[PDB]
């Protein structure tokens, strides 16, 4: 992880810089990791990684592992994501499409944010991109 102070604050003022950044999915996946939580950024990154797919046959399966794993209530991991978006998730990973976590990924993404960024900005991690003060 390489960031410039000045890049850093600027993470501080909208959550999707920090998590398109490299160093800042770094950051914030450390701060994510540290309680365990870290299968968060990492759902949306799995779903992304199955976007990158382009066999049919392999999203049906890449997408319904994604969804067991997750979307499940009844998962080996279990996402606090949005009942009306998993609903939807139920009923159409039968169909499964290129990110049929679409939907899903905004609403991890926003868990996070509101969740874990704000106490991100104020952790160690952060503030240590910060260099001040933990």
């Amino acid at each position: 992880s390489m960031v410039s102070p000045e890049e850093a604050v600027k993470w501080g003022e909208s959550f999707d810089k920090l998590l398109s950044h490299r160093d800042g999915l770094e950051a914030f996946t450390r701060f994510l990791k540290t309680e365990f939580s870290e299968e968060n950024i990492e759902f949306w990154i799995a779903c992304e990684d199955f976007k990158k797919s382009k066999g049919p046959q392999q999203i049906h399966l890449k997408a319904k592992a994604i969804y067991e794993k997750f979307i499940q209530t009844d998962a080996p991991k279990e996402v606090n994501l949005d009942f009306h978006t998993k609903e939807v998730i139920t009923n159409s990973i039968t169909q499964p499409t290129l990110h049929s976590f679409d939907a899903a990924q905004s609403r991890v993404y926003q868990l996070m944010e509101q969740d874990s960024y704000t106490r991100f900005l104020k952790s160690d991690i952060y503030l240590d991109l910060m260099e001040g003060r933990p």
